[PDB]
């Protein structure tokens, strides 16, 4: 058939109960993740085809970058708590990978301050239990899909996108087939 288990996607041996409908994992240290988000815009192209009543969810991971990696997961929790993901995603990717001006928790915080988040507001969120729970949520979600690498995307806690089984040559054909596949899995 056109879509095939083991081709455009794989099926988790152990489905995850109560997972987000569409769940992406990434790291701001991850070069392929920079490509995915900043060049290919996979997230945005995926959301362009999502059925009505399905949310896209994006979690950060710890395992790249040591202490900064965990600081970035905590900052991403702050972004989620404050609802400012679309103001900090580009400057965090660029600060970590392009300019390499992000080397500490303070440098991460500067991105938020520069984006208009008040200092008191960032600090209160950073040290909040709501944010500790959001960090734990991201970590648990990774364990539950038995995550091995990023970027990665899971649908209904059941299916894992398999970009290795799509075309490489036209970025746009690849991006379209990825987006088409998520929508298919959404309805499956």
């Amino acid at each position: 058939a056109q879509y095939e288990d083991g081709k455009q996607y794989t099926t988790l041996e152990k489905p995850v109960a109560g997972a987000p409908q569409v769940l992406e994992f990434f790291s701001f240290f991850c070069p392929h993740c920079y490509q995915f988000e900043e060049v290919l815009h996979i997230s945005d192209n995926v959301k362009k085809k999502l059925p009505e009543g399905v949310k896209m969810t994006k979690y950060h991971v710890n395992f790249m970058g040591g202490d900064l990696g965990k600081d970035l997961t905590q900052a991403w929790a702050v972004a989620m708590a404050l609802g400012v993901e679309d103001k900090v995603t580009v400057p965090l990717f660029e600060g970590v990978q392009k300019t390499q001006t992000i080397r500490s928790a303070s440098d991460i915080r500067d991105v938020f301050i520069n984006a208009g988040i008040k200092g008191e507001e960032y600090d209160a969120a950073w040290n909040s239990f709501v944010v500790k729970s959001l960090v734990a949520q991201q970590e648990k979600a990774a364990a539950d899909v038995q995550l091995r690498g990023v970027p990665a995307m899971f649908v209904n806690g059941k299916y894992q996108l398999n970009p290795q089984g799509m075309d490489t040559s036209n970025m746009d054909v690849f991006v379209q087939q990825y987006a088409d596949t998520v929508k298919y899995l959404s309805e499956k």
